[PDB]
């Protein structure tokens, strides 16, 4: 093709597909790929973030500077996995005190990582590394890898943590992947887990789902995402702020990762890994990515049957929470 992006994944292609037959690595190569700068037309007019992303998508081994190895010694029912960012103690912290306690009711555990990367320095981030050390000998709950953690190296987020299910947690039941500012009802999510036939448990994937989406040409918008980098339609992926999956599926997921190059919407990257494994996220009505009606954010009763709700405050998802403790004695 044109774009960047289509050309490498076609190589990629004929790279692991032999019916399609008819040199440096793409997965630890970790020097910059000056190639770029000559191959993508107008690359010294990109933003710093598609200079970056192009410069080091053939770099995927980064290390975990902390970990959790033992988060799994009780296989866990679900998973609760948080995109986070350093600075964001009070969410994370509202979040351990609220929707993302570990609990182990009917024997079904709940177990809960944070996903971070690395807010150095050099990239004039305050050095919050103490207190950052500080909150992980307290709550044991950090997984933090030595990555830049940006917008665009959010897909290796997801790569690095579903290496992190293969090799450290490969027992999970079920997944919810999701962002530090949605408010979510783990009890939901429970009770709707314990509705699923195995059959259809096997290959759950659920969430806010959208189809035909494609790349936002306006350079004024935070996706957007030049014809040079990528071309086409997007395939039907679950964006918003969380999604839920099982277990056996993240094991398949993690497999197929290295024949899909990373791409700078996380959320499509996984819906690309979804599509090489033949299936296709489903849309559940539950997933409020854009919130619920004005009048309806004060009703407790609102959230009773929902899963998730984008976006909350610390203060908001502590103060659901607790009303949600007693609805069913209102609702
Ligand atoms: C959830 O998992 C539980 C186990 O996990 C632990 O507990 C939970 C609550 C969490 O805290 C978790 O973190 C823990 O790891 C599980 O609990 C277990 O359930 C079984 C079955 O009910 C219990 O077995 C019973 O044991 C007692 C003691 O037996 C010993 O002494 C007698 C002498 O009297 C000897 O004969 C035995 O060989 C043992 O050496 C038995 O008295 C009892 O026997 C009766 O029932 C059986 C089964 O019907 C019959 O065959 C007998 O004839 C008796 O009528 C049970 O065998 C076990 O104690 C219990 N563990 C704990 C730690 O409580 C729980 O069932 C899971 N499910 C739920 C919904 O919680
Ligand atoms: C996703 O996350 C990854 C992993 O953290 C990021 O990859 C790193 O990106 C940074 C840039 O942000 C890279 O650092 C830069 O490396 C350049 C190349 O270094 C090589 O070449 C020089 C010269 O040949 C050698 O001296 C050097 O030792 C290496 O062999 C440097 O030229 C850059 O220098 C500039 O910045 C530094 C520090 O700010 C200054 O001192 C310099 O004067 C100059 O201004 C810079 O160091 C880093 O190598 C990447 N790491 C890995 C492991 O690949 C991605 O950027 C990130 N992606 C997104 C989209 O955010
Ligand atoms: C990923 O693995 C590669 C391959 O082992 C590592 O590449 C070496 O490490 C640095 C990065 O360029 C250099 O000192 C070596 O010359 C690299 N080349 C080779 C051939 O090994 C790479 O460092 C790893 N990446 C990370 C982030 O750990
Ligand atoms: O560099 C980043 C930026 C975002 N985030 C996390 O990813 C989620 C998505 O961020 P954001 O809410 O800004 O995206 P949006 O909802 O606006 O699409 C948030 O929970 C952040 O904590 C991250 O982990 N690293
Ligand atoms: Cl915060
Ligand atoms: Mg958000």
């Amino acid at each position: 093709p044109e774009a960047y992006w289509n050309r490498e994944q076609e190589k990629l292609n004929r790279q692991y597909n032999p019916i399609l037959s008819m040199n440096i690595s793409h997965l630890n190569y970790c020097e910059p790929d000056l190639r770029v700068t000559s191959v993508v037309t107008g690359f010294n007019n990109l933003p710093d973030r598609f200079k970056d992303f192009l410069l080091y998508l053939r770099c995927r081994n980064y290390s975990l500077l902390i970990d959790q190895p033992d988060k799994c010694a009780k296989k866990p029912f679900l998973l609760l996995a948080i995109k986070s960012l350093t600075p964001h103690f009070a969410r994370r912290q509202a979040i351990r005190e609220s929707w993302g306690q570990e609990s182990n009711a009917g024997n079904q555990t709940v177990v809960r990582v944070f996903l971070l990367g690395q807010t150095p320095p050099e990239d004039n981030h305050p050095d919050l590394s103490d207190m950052l050390k500080f909150e992980s000998e307290k709550h044991q709950d950090i997984l933090m890898w030595n990555y830049r953690d940006t917008f665009f190296n959010l897909s290796l987020k997801e790569v690095l943590f579903l290496r992190w299910v293969s090799t450290s947690c490969p027992d999970t039941e079920f997944v919810f992947k999701g962002d530090d500012d949605v408010f979510v009802n783990t009890h939901h999510i429970l009770n709707y887990l314990n509705s699923l036939s195995k059959t259809k448990a096997k290959d759950l994937f659920i969430g806010d789902v959208i189809h035909n989406a494609g790349p936002h040409r306006d350079k004024k918008l935070k996706y957007y995402i030049p014809e040079v980098v990528y071309s086409g339609l997007y395939p039907p992926y679950a964006g918003g702020g969380g999604f839920l999956y099982s277990g056996h599926l993240a094991l398949r997921l993690y497999h197929i990762t290295d024949q899909v190059h990373l791409y700078p919407i996380d959320d499509v990257y996984t819906g690309m890994c979804l599509q090489k494994l033949g299936l296709v996220p489903e849309k559940h009505k539950g997933f409020r990515t854009f919130d619920i009606e004005e009048k309806n954010k004060n009703n407790i009763c609102s959230y009773v049957d929902l899963m998730l709700v984008h976006s909350r405050k610390p203060q908001e998802m502590i103060d659901i929470w607790s009303q949600l403790q007693s609805a069913h004695l209102k609702c």
